[PDB]
């Protein structure tokens, strides 16, 4: 019992590296977390969250769902700050996806009751002023990142889930916006509404042989 325990300590250690560098030359540091989802369904928002874990977290085992729904509600019960940003399906048309995100993890740190100092965030770099390191596969490297990951995961697929009950047809419910057979077959048969992403194929081509 001492090991596979020990295990999960010294993972967790290993995926405070970068939270640890930066405390070295800054104790003083406010260390925010980047994360979001959504950012490959054809339909819903892409929701980013931004999170301040507490100095003395433990949230060992930052994946199915049981475990995804605790650390999200220890996590939101224990942590110095955490806040959801959202780009709507009509923003990611106007703006595209990845623009679309930089304003969801921007709107996530407006959100914050602390201004962060650093930002650790899972592969994008956003134009404010601050610094920060982007990591590619952030969240299997930052406790951070994970943590900002899971809160983002539960939000959207709540987020999606409530959709589905205005709007059954889609399927919203078990696809979250992946445009499946279901998905598109509901398309073909009532159309596209708010949520649709209009830039994403297969809608975009769809919607051209139409205007034709």
């Amino acid at each position: 019992a001492l090991e596979k325990e020990q295990a999960l300590k010294e993972k967790y250690v290993e995926m405070t590296y970068f939270e640890n560098e930066i405390l070295k030359e800054h104790p003083n540091a406010i260390i925010c977390g980047i994360d979001e989802v959504g950012r490959g369904p054809l339909a819903g928002p892409v929701v980013a969250c931004a999170t301040i874990l507490n100095s003395n977290h433990n949230y060992l085992g930052l994946v199915p769902v049981t475990k995804r729904l605790e650390l999200n509600e220890a996590l939101k019960n224990e942590v110095t700050a955490f806040a959801y940003g959202i780009a709507t399906a009509e923003e990611i048309d106007e703006f595209n996806i990845y623009k679309a995100t930089q304003i969801a993890m921007q709107r996530a740190i407006d959100g914050l009751s602390v201004q962060p100092t650093h930002l650790l965030i899972d592969a994008m770099t956003l134009d404010n002023a601050l610094p920060q390191v982007s990591l590619i596969k952030g969240d299997a490297r930052s406790v951070s990142i994970a943590a900002a990951s899971i809160m983002a995961k539960v939000f959207r697929d709540d987020y999606m889930t409530q959709l589905s009950k205005d709007y059954p047809e889609y399927g919203f419910e078990k696809n979250a916006g992946y445009g499946t057979k279901q998905h598109l077959l509901a398309i073909d048969d009532i159309g596209i509404m708010k949520e649709h992403r209009k830039s994403f194929e297969p809608i975009k081509s769809l919607l051209l042989e139409h205007h034709h």
